[PDB]
């Protein structure tokens, strides 16, 4: 059974204004690429590649111009706004016809990943073909996000958005892996009191049917932050000094593509070329002829 | 005699491509705030109310959303197209009819500038009704640059544009001060071996008529380097170490408008409103009931 | 079988003058805690308790007050010192004595390592009775360091050191881990035309008798570089961009030995104590009340 | 007449261990240099020649290593201890028989100070050859430090120390400038509830007389914090963002002492031999040949 994809990279409101204000944050480059192309990228080493990329009306064409049909990275992308920024999970209203039938991912446009393993990591929530698989993370201010409450035995046992006595220090990633009940549990859901259609209610529901796998991301993970000012600097930051250290990049999607065997050695060439003159150019030439382990 | 400004932020071409495939780079934040915010206030310092922003086709609308006519801030903003990026001293052909018979600034898109007395050291070139002044500033790579070379007394007497051999470690600045020589000037120029227009030949036909004025931007003064991803991201820690140490912000426009008195207390406030909820409009609010030496 | 290690943290000449004239580099804090901690704390995840810690005369003592005899933390450390910096390999000399006929393993005083199942790709060479394992990890660099050049099949075939002209851009790390031979091997290396005694001459010998096993460590690690003064500030930050977003620290000794079950509770409160008025008092604190997977 | 310097290297205490537990504070290097050289080189700007280095016992030996005599840069540098750390304003007991009836300069060995016309500043400080002169400098969190409090002429009219309800966002920074009367003001102070001889107390005594001059150091200026890991970090990366834009060190004494004439060019040149194989030596020995304005 095919798993089909969701990248929601939507309004962040005002909050990062005016940075943001003329244009959206997941078009703003960390490092060296934009933003998206690290979310989309993580969906490519789960083995996805037909998505569905959900953003405003006014940035849609914005992400058509930078990703196209996906054609071009062996993917099948496919495109559809949010209107209003009304919760994450109005993703799967939106996304109703685009799931049709098939097991599905959303990755917030927002949330980059880098560590050993993560193919595995990915496949063991890929692999499960019933119910719903989230990964919980160590973080120092859960106030913030979705945190997973275990009991002594390290079974999951509630779900909080945003509590203000948060009952753990784990947080949910931005990263959901679901059934064909998705769409139904999210056409089911109640706005909260914030006026938003909660992503967690949509995992408290599988939690209460007890389908939700909570794998822990472990703290030899980077999950990092980009919803400040000052963190989305650590994370160019952090990405620099990897790539700088290594000479070789993170998230580069014609890379994915071109070690997952969706595109050829022709293929990567020609996406090479019109980039012949910088170092991204330099550097997709140079993975044709040297082998990385 | 009054003084008409223009920033030029055109296209970077692909050379800091993918990041920006997007969105043109004078629009990325360094920091808390959009790029282009940083040469704008520095004109702001300098004086100089009437601004043209010269920008791509593709996203002049985007700088218009972002900036405006400029009434808010007591600017008066206009806005010109460059179809193909041409070299910097083409800004002067596309800005003719904006500059008509005035004194003029080119200021460029990506340049940031932070330190004491600035508004002392634009004032001596804003002043200087003839001729052209310009600013020389050390830098460790000159053969980036237009490279001043001086004689033992301090007298410029030569410059050179991107020199293999630099003659000094003295970088021209992205900030020029013109008569209404400029634009004659201008329009005598032949495109170079490299297909531009290039502003060290403008400003060597000022040299050879003895009428270009060199300033020494000393070593206490940051011009920092946006040119590429990782100076970007350098220039981001550099203005985010400033104002968190602070608590004020570098090139902040409202702020610069408040104090130049081109706005009240009122419409400062009125300028806050819309951000309250977050950090820039809570510095706003608090710029009205703080004196700052 | 037991391990033994030897953390070699000696002399890095003037190189690093004047920056490091005071004190050896590797007392130097990479940001919260000091260098030799985070080899150190490697040194624990492989299981090794009973630890040489070798360095110049001068800062012998230095190393003493700050680490002891390791009793406070469960290990068994010892101490030695290289009079001259005569290559890396001289530490299994200065060490013949307390190695006497165990396994050992070499770590350099300076290098970092993060990441993911970092205990399991220790323990696949701590396990490994016989011969030597190294590990190999892409860098853009590798003129720097020890090269190893892999055949079609991905087999270890050269070893190079410092090459002008690499055979790849896999470097040797500077972890080792050895069998009884080392010694003896070592004692029998001639000094090479710098004047050292190589550790690659002293691989390249398991090598030529088949013995090497070298394994890669991925993209999906961190190993961070600090020898450069720019490196250093990018390690730092790499560091505190992990802490400050999970709120759990890298490289912690007390935490590597409270969780290796080397101390229990109370003792891990006793060393709590002395520090309790900063971060890192406050830090082992909560350690003894608080799960993390 | 003559003016006296002081640069209190002291204990930080316990805040910062483990990180300073094998040295103190101000041997840290800041980016390419030791902490304690961008004191040392404002007393420098400031004219001042003859200086006291009071530093714990246990250190004392590695600054006298470091910095010697002072003789090579042109100095007279003098040692003592601080067996306690009872506050900053003990340095003028300590000091008093080093002061005798001189002028004097109290700099406290971790504050870096950047910009330009920053001769100027100390001068008009310097000049004053009665009272006492400090620096107010615009801070986001007052209550770090002492505070300034102005009236609406902007006459300085109460000094708080660490108050939890600031009067102003001015912090006093930690350069002194004090007449004959220091000393007997030193030694008729009481300790404070926190145990410690505050230098606020001293400043105080002086703005009762009416014989404080509080001069504002501009947000044009670079005041850095050294005081947390964080911040430590945030001033290397802010150092070595100048000194790689500008191939130009900041705070390098032997620079200062060069362009003061306190050394001349074959002098400088036996500086930079025993570093010259290094960045630093480089640099000394272009200094030689480079006309810098
Ligand atoms: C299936 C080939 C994946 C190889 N790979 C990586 N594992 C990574 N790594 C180490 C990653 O952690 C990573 C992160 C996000 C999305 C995909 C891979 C990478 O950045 N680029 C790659 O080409
Ligand atoms: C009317 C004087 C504005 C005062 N001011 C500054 N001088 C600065 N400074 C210190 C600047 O260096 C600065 C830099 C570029 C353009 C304008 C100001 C600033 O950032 N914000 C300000 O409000
Ligand atoms: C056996 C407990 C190890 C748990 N642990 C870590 N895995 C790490 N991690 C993720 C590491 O990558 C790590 C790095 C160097 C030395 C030891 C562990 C850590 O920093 N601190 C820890 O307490
Ligand atoms: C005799 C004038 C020295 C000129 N000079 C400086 N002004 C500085 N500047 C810009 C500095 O801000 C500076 C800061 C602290 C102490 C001394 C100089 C410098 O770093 N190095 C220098 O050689
Ligand atoms: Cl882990
Ligand atoms: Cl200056
Ligand atoms: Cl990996
Ligand atoms: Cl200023």
């Amino acid at each position: 059974m095919k798993r089909k994809g969701i990248i929601l990279a939507g309004g962040s409101g005002t909050r990062l204004h005016p940075a943001t204000l003329a244009i959206s944050k997941q078009l703003l480059p960390v490092y060296d690429k934009p933003m998206i192309y690290y979310p989309l990228s993580t969906l490519m080493l789960a083995g996805i590649r037909e998505i569905l990329i959900i953003s405003t009306p006014q940035d849609t064409p914005r992400f058509q111009q930078l990703l196209g049909d996906g054609s071009n990275w062996g993917l099948d992308l496919q495109y559809a706004v949010q209107p209003s920024p009304d919760g994450l999970a109005q993703a799967f209203l939106i996304g109703e016809s685009f799931i049709g039938n098939d097991l599905s991912a959303l990755v917030l446009g927002d949330n980059l990943y880098y560590g050993h393993d993560f193919h595995e990591l990915l496949g063991s929530a890929s692999q499960r073909q019933t119910g719903a698989s989230v990964f919980a993370y160590h973080v120092l201010d859960p106030e913030r996000y979705g945190v997973v409450e275990f009991d002594q035995g390290g079974k999951a046992i509630s779900l909080e958005e945003k509590p203000l006595e948060p009952k753990s220090n784990y947080a949910v990633t931005g990263l959901y892996f679901y059934d064909q009940q998705v769409v139904d549990i999210a056409r089911d859901l109640k706005p909260s009191p914030r006026g938003e259609l909660e992503i967690t209610d949509v995992n408290r529901a599988y939690l209460e049917r007890g389908q939700l796998s909570v794998e822990i991301m472990g703290r030899g993970y980077a999950w990092l932050d980009t919803g400040t000012h000052d963190s989305l600097l650590e994370a160019g930051q952090f990405i620099a000094t990897l790539e700088n250290r290594q000479g070789l990049k993170v998230a580069c999607p014609e890379e994915i593509a071109y070690r997952q065997k969706w595109i050829d050695a022709a293929q990567l060439e020609k996406l090479a070329a019109p980039l012949a003159k910088n170092g991204y150019g330099q550097y997709l030439k140079r993975l044709l002829t040297e082998t990385v382990y």
